[PDB]
């Protein structure tokens, strides 16, 4: 209970840097070693709410307040040929939760955190590389750094690895799990431009659908746009045999609307590349190791999740480091927690990514770009599909839906307001279809208490929470329930009442104000399943975040 760690820290980028803020708030021992001098450029420049959220809990508010960074209240979409454009809001009602994000320069963001790190006392060597990390001996890690020309070696507790795509953990391993087709390529540079919008368009990011992928337009300042193509990697061959700079231009100029907006400005940087292929891990994380960020898995950057899945990733494997120290017969199950977390929020990502990319496939060429992904299924399950004709794929139909403009251009008449209806009119239809519920049934026969873990957010320790399951292992994690509310769903899984009986009998036991987001999350995870009046199953979810926004 006393005790605590000294841990070795992979890379100061967010991860990094997120990991030692975290580690050293709980306690522990911490150094961090980035073999890039500060600040150095890097591209991923869209931020989340809930990435604002942890900084600000971790007591960065004031600094970065400071910074004026360009706000960022949503992100827009032209997705899709002749569609109305749709915008994800970032709207929503504790202390530390965000309405907004926003815009950086990661060479002066990401130096901002490591400098705070340095304050905090935490030791930070910049310019040594760590050259190789031994794990073979299982009471310790081992790490060789470079320091001046010098290998030098240093031993710690526990290593997280938050070095990037580039971190050497998984690479050792060998357990990184490049996805079969998201292989995407991505070339970009800045422009002179300003920001065309006074409305509520105002700093959103754009992304926008043409033949051979999408292009992002990011105001990181007043004047300042990052622009950048998301292609197939089957055009690095072009880009090798025609130069960057051309392939840039030339297929910039593709892009109507993008060409559009842009209109003349002048483009201010040279043009950079690389290979933003999609991947996860066999092992997010083991014995005395964890990977964090780019180091363990990489989404496709349309939703702009990196930075936010580094810090997520960085907060968890901290508290899970804190929690094996002070209670060494928890590590197997903390591990798998870490595992099983990070996985979930990677895999099902992708799953709602599969769904729109899918969508602009319908009004784009089939180019490799569309054809490797978009879902694969049968000619007949595809015009189907064209169930799209009229409006994870659901829930991402539902996004769009909510999030669409009422006019069909894009324009400094919307207002975030404008969304207002489609909004409650799915509210409505989710009342609805809970209210049609006359016969619930649950999944086995038996309802049960579970163990799980959950990061408390103000200080960040990992706590035992009690979670709903069945027998059989399936499970709720979102709700801590106890043997009070655990008999509820005993007495449903036997009578099978309707909605109105769970949504007293939940009141009943203090839990009022979360019975829909429980009963929500319960048909979500399959443990629930609704009938109507006329015995027809009833289909609700109620997802429609990414994950790091409301
Ligand atoms: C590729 C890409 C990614 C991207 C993006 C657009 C593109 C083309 N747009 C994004 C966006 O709009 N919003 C967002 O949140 N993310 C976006 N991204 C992805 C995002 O940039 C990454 O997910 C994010 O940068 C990951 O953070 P993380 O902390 O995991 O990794 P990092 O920024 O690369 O920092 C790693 C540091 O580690 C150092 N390093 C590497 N190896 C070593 C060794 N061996 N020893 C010591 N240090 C090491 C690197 O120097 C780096 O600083």
């Amino acid at each position: 209970h006393m005790t605590r760690s000294k841990v070795a820290i992979i890379g100061g980028g967010p991860a990094g840097s997120v990991a030692g803020l975290t580690l050293h708030k709980l306690g522990h021992d911490v150094t961090i070693y980035e073999r890039s001098a500060f600040p150095r450029y890097r591209v991923g420049e869209s931020l989340l709410p809930g990435t604002m959220s942890i900084l600000n809990r971790l007591g960065l508010q004031e600094k970065i307040d400071a910074q004026n960074y360009v706000k960022k209240p949503s992100a827009t979409f032209l997705w899709g040929q002749d569609q109305a454009p749709w915008t994800f809001s970032f709207a929503a009602p504790a202390p530390w939760v965000f309405d907004h994000a926003v815009q950086v320069k990661r060479e002066e963001f990401d130096k901002l955190l490591l400098d705070e790190a340095r304050s905090r006392g935490i030791t930070v060597h910049e310019e040594t590389p760590v050259t190789d990390v031994d794990l073979s001996d299982p009471d310790r890690v081992v790490l060789t750094v470079r320091r001046g020309g010098e290998s030098v070696t240093v031993e710690s507790d526990f290593v997280i690895d938050a070095g990037g795509s580039g971190g050497p953990i998984s690479r050792k391993l060998g357990v990184r799990q490049y996805d079969e087709f998201y292989r995407n390529f991505a070339v970009w540079s800045y422009f002179k431009l300003k920001d065309p919008f006074e409305g509520d368009l105002k700093g959103t990011t754009y992304s926008i659908t043409f033949e051979d992928g999408w292009v992002w337009m990011i105001p990181i300042k007043d004047d300042l746009y990052s622009v950048g193509l998301v292609v197939d990697r089957s055009k690095s061959a072009e880009v090798r045999e025609q130069g960057a700079d051309a392939f840039y231009s030339s297929t910039l100029a593709k892009c109507a609307k993008a060409m559009d907006i842009l209109g003349g400005a002048e483009q201010v940087d040279e043009v950079r590349i690389v290979q933003d292929w999609s991947y996860d891990t066999e092992v997010f994380s083991a014995d005395r190791f964890f990977l964090c960020g780019d180091a363990a898995c990489f989404t496709d950057p349309l939703f702009s999740q990196g930075v936010h899945l580094a810090s997520q990733s960085a907060v968890s494997a901290a508290a899970a480091i804190d929690r094996i120290t002070r209670h060494g017969d928890e590590k197997d199950a903390v591990h798998a927690w870490y595992n099983r977390t990070y996985r979930e929020a990677y895999e099902q990502y992708h799953q709602f990514l599969a769904s729109f990319y899918t969508f602009a496939s319908f009004t784009e060429p089939d180019s490799e770009f569309w054809r490797k992904r978009r879902i694969t299924e049968s000619d007949d399950d595809r015009l189907t599909r064209k169930k799209w004709f009229e409006s994870f794929r659901d829930r991402a139909s539902t996004m769009i839906a909510i999030g669409r403009h009422q006019r069909p251009e894009l324009s400094d008449d919307f207002s975030e307001a404008e969304l207002n209806p489609a909004r409650v009119r799915w509210i409505s239809d989710l009342t609805k279809r809970l209210n049609s519920i006359t016969r619930f049934k649950w999944t086995g026969g038996k309802a049960v208490l579970k163990q799980h873990y959950r990061v408390e957010p103000i200080g960040f320790r990992l706590e035992q929470r009690e979670v709903l399951a069945n027998g059989e292992g399936l499970d709720m994690a979102q709700y801590p329930m106890d043997d009070e509310a655990r008999q509820i769903f005993q007495d449903l899984a036997e009578e099978e009442f309707g909605y109105k009986t769970l949504v007293k009998r939940l009141g009943a036991v203090g839990r009022q104000e979360l019975s829909t987001q429980i009963v929500v999350r319960l048909m979500e995870a399959g443990l629930l399943t609704g009938y109507d009046a006329q015995g027809e199953k009833v289909f609700v979810q109620g997802r429609l975040h990414f994950g790091g926004v409301g």
